[PDB]
């Protein structure tokens, strides 16, 4: 998140840290939303390469433990089955994974609450982006948990010429743009927040930003519009 605050430590706790093997460590490289005890939604393009994964719930800083986290195994991925990671634009940027454990719940460990299926939000609602990813185009990620008001650029806008034009699809939700706030590498997967009627909800997965830069003018950050999906979500949780 560029331009971004460290948050609370309980502000989000269906955050998920989604880390895979490197060597005897263990690295970030995207977010998630814990939406189940046993499942975390994320985006496809992060499970592309066939890396041992695990998930951490309830962290806050990457760099320091502080006793609340709690670590499990993926056990299975169900990447959505019309993901083309060479088409990014395309859509369908979004995966399932199923914890090898389910995880204990409590301040800094929930279930991320998903909207009803084809909900679109009013041009400028709030949102918060949070996530570890990079503190500034072509930086490093975060230590701790950051967050960024971003409101949202409703499809007519952010489809525009002078936006993402035909890259933006009615299946994605774009938020801020202003130049200031942003996604970036490593928050991919993670969650968009909207507040609706008192409650926060998730609804994006962070999908992409612009080759040029994480806060690019005009090219707001790109989510996979979790609403679009509700179906195939408690498709494949049913099925698995």
């Amino acid at each position: 998140v560029v331009g971004g605050t460290e948050a609370q430590r309980n502000s989000w706790p269906s955050q998920i840290s989604l880390q895979y093997r490197s060597g005897s460590s263990w690295a970030h490289t995207c977010g998630g939303t814990l939406i189940r005890q046993n499942w975390v939604m994320t985006a496809a393009h992060c499970v592309d390469r066939e890396l041992t994964f695990r998930v951490v719930v309830g962290e806050h800083n990457l760099n320091q433990n502080n006793g609340t986290e709690q670590y499990v195994g993926v056990q299975k991925i169900v990447v959505h089955p019309y993901w083309n990671t060479d088409d990014v634009a395309a859509g369908y940027d979004i995966a399932l994974l199923r914890l090898a454990q389910s995880v204990t719940l409590n301040s800094y460990v929930q279930l991320g609450v998903l909207p009803r299926a084809g909900t679109i939000l009013a041009n400028n609602s709030p949102c918060y982006i949070t996530g570890w990813g990079l503190t500034r185009t072509n930086g490093q990620l975060a230590q701790t948990l950051q967050q960024a008001y971003l409101p949202t650029v409703d499809y007519a806008i952010c489809s525009s010429s002078s936006y993402w034009g035909s890259t933006v699809k009615n299946s994605m939700v774009c938020a801020g743009g202003d130049g200031v706030r942003s996604g970036c590498q490593g928050d991919s997967g993670g969650p968009l927040h909207c507040l609706v009627n008192g409650q926060y909800a998730v609804h994006g997965v962070t999908s992409f930003v612009s080759r040029l830069g994480c806060n690019v003018t005009r090219k707001p950050t790109v989510f996979t519009r979790v609403s679009a999906y509700i179906s195939w979500i408690n498709n494949v949780i049913a099925s698995n």
